[PDB]
């Protein structure tokens, strides 16, 4: 078949990205048999056109050809492909005509049958509008983006931030800086420069004062309610900005302004969704239903320990197990750290618990824990238990485990939230020819933080570098 030979040649070109040769085949194809071109043909062509954009020696023709080529099999009546609509959008946005990029996507999301509207489609439309400083246009595409709707990755927000800065929109820069906090922690270098230029901007300094102006009392109460990080109400204080780029202390005190960063507080809606996720995989039982009911009755525990992890650490699979000596130690250190009120729950398998019961030495002590409620026996058939993970997350309390748990089963669930929660809650231990030295979750967040006085702090993507923002 002549056409199938053509698809081989088109794909052969796309491999080596020779769009000029692909163009000659395309021009020849319209003349040749006459051929009817399958949708794959200029799928390949449009895909190659955008691939060409980044290159210079081929870009200019791709712009000229891309629109007409696109319109050629659009004529066939196939609702354009999600990928293809991104391609023409890139071509448009690449050289001036951002508005075509916007308009084709809007017409696209209208279909909805197999629209599958991806952010990357919306992207070139917004970026081009941003570079041309069309602010209201950019806000409008964002509004549609939220509506469909994929939330914004960093690149899109930073570009949106840049425009509000250039157009001197005070309130919009405030919103988008908060938008950045919510969806990014440590920021890129490119964005960092954008943030820096705004605060040094005379517009920001002069007008920045807003009233409000008061009061720190309401602010500290409002900053607390939203976690450590931020208060919603607006701008604070009067005068011009002072910008400092500095490291931070072990205590998390910013060296420049002598204020320490608040602890990261994980998002509530995120907490429940993590809980719901693990719980769902659990029922596929009544034993776990007992556990849910059980914990609520016995609440609440300030810390929780991974029983298995402690005991096998650090002796070899001789079996060399099982060190209740090491388990008993963590209980001892934690109580004084926790103080005189609460004891840490330990989750161990019945197998481990029964063998411990069998030992005459340990039996009185372990039973004391079980009767008190300081020990719980995970039933057979399960698992690398979420029993403590659930309990730690449900109580939003501490977790004691040496598991990095960087495994496929864990990592599929493991996200951006997971690393936040781990730094937030995980405790680590080391044992050498003595007793435990306890590593703790960091007292301060590594994330964008907002203060009632001023203040804006930005980490950068450990001798980490930060940005400090101070008013007067
Ligand atoms: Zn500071």
């Amino acid at each position: 078949n002549p056409e199938t030979n053509l698809l081989f040649n088109l794909n052969s070109c796309s491999k080596s990205k020779d769009l000029s040769a692909a163009l000659a085949l395309y021009d020849a194809a319209i003349t040749s048999s006459e051929v009817r071109l399958s949708q794959q043909h200029f799928q390949t062509l449009l895909y190659l056109c955008s691939a060409s954009i980044t290159d210079i020696s081929l870009q200019y023709l791709a712009i000229d050809r891309g629109f007409e080529i696109f319109d050629r099999m659009v004529s066939s009546g196939i609702s354009p492909n999600e990928a293809s609509v991104t391609s023409v959008a890139r071509l448009a946005a690449a050289k001036g005509n951002g508005d075509y990029a916007f308009k084709v996507v809007k017409e696209f999301v209208s279909v909805g049958g197999v629209s599958i509207p991806r952010l990357r489609t919306y992207a070139p439309a917004l970026l081009c509008f941003c570079e041309k400083l069309e602010a209201e246009k950019g806000y409008e595409v964002e509004e549609h983006m939220e509506a469909a709707g994929i939330a914004l990755e960093e690149a899109e927000i930073s570009a949106l931030l840049k425009v509000s800065a250039a157009t001197g929109r005070e309130n919009k820069v405030y919103r988008y800086l908060h938008k950045l906090r919510e969806y990014v922690g440590c920021v890129s270098e490119e964005t960092l420069k954008i943030i820096e230029e705004w605060f040094c901007g005379e517009k920001a300094g002069e007008v920045g004062d807003n009233g409000i102006g008061s009061d720190v009392g309401m602010l500290r109460e409002a900053v607390l309610n939203n976690g450590g990080g931020w208060h919603g109400h607006g701008w604070v204080g009067e005068g011009k900005w002072t910008v400092k780029k500095g490291n931070v202390s072990s205590t998390g005190r910013c060296l420049s302004c002598s204020e320490q960063l608040a602890c990261v507080d994980t998002n509530e809606v995120e907490t429940q969704k993590f809980v719901d996720s693990l719980v769902a995989l659990a029922m596929d039982n009544v034993v776990f239903s007992e556990f849910q009911d059980w914990l609520e009755k016995h609440g609440d525990y300030e810390a929780i320990v991974d029983g298995a992890n402690i005991g096998l650490y650090q002796q070899n699979f001789v079996d060399g197990s099982f060190s209740l000596s090491q388990l008993e130690s963590v209980m001892k250190e934690l109580y004084r750290e926790s103080g005189n009120n609460k004891w840490p729950l330990i989750l161990l398998h019945k197998r481990r618990v029964k063998t411990l019961l069998e030992n005459p030495t340990h039996r009185n002590l372990v039973e004391e824990w079980i009767s008190n409620g300081v020990l719980y026996a995970t039933p057979p058939g399960s698992n690398d238990d979420w029993y403590w993970l659930y309990a730690a997350a449900k109580l939003k309390c501490l977790l004691v485990t040496n598991d990095e748990m960087r495994d496929h089963i864990f990592e599929l669930l493991g996200s951006t939230f997971f690393q936040k929660w781990k730094e937030r809650h995980q405790v680590r231990y080391t044992f050498v020819k003595g007793n435990l030295k306890l590593e703790m979750p960091s007292p301060f967040s590594v994330v964008i933080q907002e203060s009632e006085k001023g203040s804006w702090h930005f980490p950068v993507s450990s001798s980490r570098t930060w940005m400090c923002i101070s008013r007067q």
